[PDB]
């Protein structure tokens, strides 16, 4: 079941989400399946539960190949201070994109929907997706991270 994605301006994207506590359950499995379908229909590479107005620490991502992943109760830590600039957009901000700095190298930990633990090092684009989705879980959107406002604009127009 494809879910409506809420758009920037909705207060529900500004919340700090609570932890998932129904790992291995049918209800979580149905939510995650809905999230992959929703992401798929929207042509995304990530989707966070607050974007479909579900207040939980849950994201799905994947597609430089990023493994298809469902991640609950995510924790992230940089593995160096090295930042890298790259293009981001957001399903809740359709048509736009900007250049955003992120950590080039991270580790992320949490749980798969069946309750097994996940722990991975990631770099580049893989790492960026995860940081971007993690931001949704703490009520943060990418415009609050732009440094160079010349890069912010509509996808079909931008020539940076
Ligand atoms: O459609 C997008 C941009 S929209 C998107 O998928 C967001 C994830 C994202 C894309 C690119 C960089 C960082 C995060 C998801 C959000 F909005 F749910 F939180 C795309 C970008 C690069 C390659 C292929 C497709
Ligand atoms: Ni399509
Ligand atoms: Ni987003
Ligand atoms: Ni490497």
């Amino acid at each position: 079941m494809i879910r409506d994605i809420i758009r920037m301006g909705d207060k529900r994207l500004l919340r700090v989400a609570p932890q998932v506590t129904n790992l291995g359950s049918a209800e979580l499995h149905a939510l995650v399946s809905d999230m992959f379908e929703t992401m798929g229909a929207a042509h995304g590479v990530g989707l966070a539960a607050p974007q479909i107005a579900v207040d939980l620490q849950l994201m799905v991502f994947g597609f430089p190949a990023v493994p298809l992943t469902a991640l609950a109760n995510a924790q992230i830590e940089p593995l160096s201070d090295e930042m890298e600039n790259g293009w981001e957009g957001c399903l809740s901000i359709p048509g736009l994109r900007a250049v955003i700095p992120r950590y080039r190298y991270i580790r992320y930990r949490g749980f798969a929907p069946d309750g097994s633990p996940i722990e991975r090092e990631a770099e580049g684009f893989h790492a960026r997706v995860v940081q971007h989705e993690y931001d949704h879980l703490v009520g943060r959107l990418y415009p609050s991270r732009i440094e160079n406002f010349d890069t912010f604009g509509f996808d079909d127009v931008l020539s940076y």
